[PDB]
């Protein structure tokens, strides 16, 4: 029906994610990797049951918590589609194996899962359950592994079942390395050696990435999941407003309880002392461009058009910034 | 004192301060408590308790419930070790070439680490934990899996009834202390050992001495990268005793590396290096893991204090001798 023709969309930027989350009754991440997987070919390429896929799927997106406005279900949705775009951007063709594209996409599916809508620092701030199993590093991302494989251990739902020992290594170490480079904190040092990488890159005859290495391979795929988890920016305006009502009503729950604690408000976290279109502004000049430029670098020109989304939002939301 | 254990004890604990402690002495004469009667003995020698402010009962409660979460029925990694390594940093700490260096966090920081830095230890290693799909493995995402789990533990038993030795630390103090201890038992994890090994180099050739050989550290990178080496070496310095400690040794960590070999041919592994009682070069192997491993990092532990650490250089070295003499 009137979602068929949704999901015509699934291999294009700024797919109705939203839409497709209203109509499949808060499915969106079940139908997305369903819809991704049949295109890619994955279910035959894998041997994976389709029953044993929908099942893990479902229970998967159940530990997303409805009651986290960002973190949640809809936004996994979001980052494996979008990593899902990304995988297929010229530059990149022909460059990595079935299972490397497996692991990208099952990385994204799983990379926040049982999110609890709160901070790293806020769990470490609070000496949470979670902070102290994980000794304060890469706290969340941790768990989103944790779990992740965990629910891989439901009845009929390994969808690895049917890969070998060797393929189920490999692919538990891409998915590790990808989900703890989401991990905020690893920004900086990840961005400084995707422009080295930029620097130094090696390209056929017919223009696509060469990628000799482990190293290298896995440096692209964390880099391409981070770019991916980072994109609202860069979508159309309408998809765009809608991520950041979200993240700033998250934020704002935050704030709330560390006010309610005696703690100091989290930046950006005070609803009464906020501000949006400066955040949003920031928040593209100082991580969401600079990444974002540095793939449009790796991979161009494929990136353009995104570029130019992102950058035409910068300019709108510091549109109504009163400035000198 | 600290455990109602019978007699004395206290002429064996003259040798606290000592390399050569007999360690397993003050096992049996303490009623299986070394862990908790070394680390009350070092706490109140290094006046911990009254800088810290922390309660003599609040110490010996949180000591007896680590001690009792390392396993007695593991042959090596057990209470016994963690005490050794306890006394071994205490004695590294007071290492000419460190005095006045350390705070007394930092020290508090060392000690701690050392007494937890394998508490829990089923007695198999990260590598068997991984290839076995341990419950663990999947929690730590096959990464340093045995000392994060050290760490979480041990910081969780603090929060048992009576248990929370740190109470009187201020927010700040338990927040730098929590990163330090942390940052040593991580580098405990012996896949991180030629990389620390190669960073230990590096500050040995451009180490800063005062005119009396004491070392000048100038920020948290260089305080901690110390630190982390001293645990490390203490960790590693069975080969660097007198030779009946070290003999002792080497009979549990076999012990306990058969028990896993054990397991491993029983499930159809393939057996890790060491770990066959069938096939085992027990004497060999301890040449090995001397020049390949030990002596390595004793010899640039030894120039980074020089020459402070002389005497344990020369007993390593003699050791090494009585393994090779013994190869049958
Ligand atoms: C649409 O906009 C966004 C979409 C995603 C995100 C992603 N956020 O992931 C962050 C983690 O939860 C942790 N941070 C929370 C914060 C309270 O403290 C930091 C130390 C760490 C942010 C967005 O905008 C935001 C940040 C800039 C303005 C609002
Ligand atoms: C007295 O000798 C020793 C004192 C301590 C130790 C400390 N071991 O900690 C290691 C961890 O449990 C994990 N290993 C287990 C092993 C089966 O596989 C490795 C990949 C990692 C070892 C000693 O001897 C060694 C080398 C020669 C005989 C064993
Ligand atoms: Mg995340
Ligand atoms: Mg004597
Ligand atoms: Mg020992
Ligand atoms: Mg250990
Ligand atoms: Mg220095
Ligand atoms: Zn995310
Ligand atoms: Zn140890």
């Amino acid at each position: 029906d009137v979602l068929a023709k949704e999901l015509e969309d699934v291999n294009k930027w700024g797919l109705h994610v939203f839409r497709i989350a209203e109509l499949s009754g808060n499915r969106p991440l079940t139908v997305i990797m369903h819809t991704i997987f049949q295109e890619r070919d994955l279910l035959k390429t894998f041997k994976i049951p389709v029953d044993t896929l929908i099942t893990y799927l479902m229970t998967l997106e159940d530990h997303y918590h409805a009651d986290v406005a960002y973190h949640n279900n809809i936004h996994a949705a979001d980052v494996v589609q979008s990593t899902h775009v990304l995988l297929s951007t010229p530059a990149l063709e022909a460059v990595f194996t079935d299972l490397e594209i497996l692991a990208a996409i099952f990385a994204s599916a799983i990379h926040d899962v049982d999110h609890p809508g709160v901070s790293n620092q806020f769990l470490i701030n609070t000496n949470s359950e979670l902070a102290l199993m994980y000794n304060d590093s890469s706290v969340l991302e941790n768990h989103h592994l944790a779990v992740g494989f965990k629910l891989l251990q439901e009845e009929n739902c390994d969808i690895f079942q049917n890969l070998t020992k060797k393929q189920r290594q490999s692919l538990r170490k891409m998915v590790i390395d990808i989900v703890l480079a989401t991990d905020m904190s690893k920004h900086m040092n990840l961005l400084a050696d995707l422009k080295t990488m930029v620097e130094t890159k090696k390209v056929t005859s017919s223009g696509v990435l060469l990628l000799d290495n482990y190293s290298d391979r896995i440096q692209v795929l964390q880099n391409m999941v981070h770019c991916a988890d980072l994109s609202n920016p860069t979508k159309p305006l309408q998809l765009y407003r809608q991520w950041t009502d979200r993240i700033m009503e998250e934020f704002f729950r935050q704030g709330d309880r560390e006010r309610e604690r005696g703690m100091e408000i989290s930046p950006m976290c005070d609803k009464h002392n906020a501000s949006v279109e400066k955040s949003q502004v920031g928040f593209i000049d100082y991580i969401v461009h600079p990444l974002w430029e540095t793939w449009a670098d790796l991979v161009h020109p494929d990136a353009q058009d995104i570029l130019d989304t992102l950058e035409d939002n910068r300019e709108w939301y510091q549109s109504t910034i009163p400035q000198a």
